């Protein structure tokens, strides 16, 4: 599924991310714009191998199990084809997990890059949350 701004927005708040680890709601929908353009059937591979998986971009060298990283881990304890939903529960759930493992949303090369330091208020502005 392909979300829009808003609709991601909105739902994001509902599954607990808006302040999460004190990052606000418009952090997490830039992370998503620039990660995946809202799609949850992205999936990208890497050079080591890996290959990230949904709307944002969780890499399976450590996060979930596609069968195919070598001697990688599952700290989330899925199925990387299980966050291509577009249910985004196990998607936020994950991410939950990532945030909090010290680094923050440095985690997400595209926040860095493209949100951190941003105005990102900008990316709920108009939505009705
Ligand atoms: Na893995």
């Amino acid at each position: 599924k392909v979300f829009g701004r808003c609709e991601l927005a909105a739902a994001m708040k509902r599954h607990g991310l808006d302040n999460y680890r004190g990052y606000s709601l418009g952090n997490w929908v830039c992370a998503a714009k620039f990660e995946s353009n809202f799609n949850t059937q992205a999936t990208n591979r890497n050079t080591d191998g890996s290959t990230d998986y949904g709307i944002l971009q969780i890499n399976s060298r450590w996060w979930c199990n596609d069968g195919r990283t070598p001697g990688s881990r599952n700290l989330c304890n899925i199925p990387c084809s299980a966050l291509l939903s577009s249910d985004i529960t196990a998607s936020v759930n994950c991410a939950k997990k990532i945030v909090s493992d010290g680094n923050g949303m440095n985690a997400w090369v595209a926040w860095r890059n493209r949100c951190k330091g941003t105005d990102v208020q900008a990316w709920i502005r108009g939505c009705r949350l």
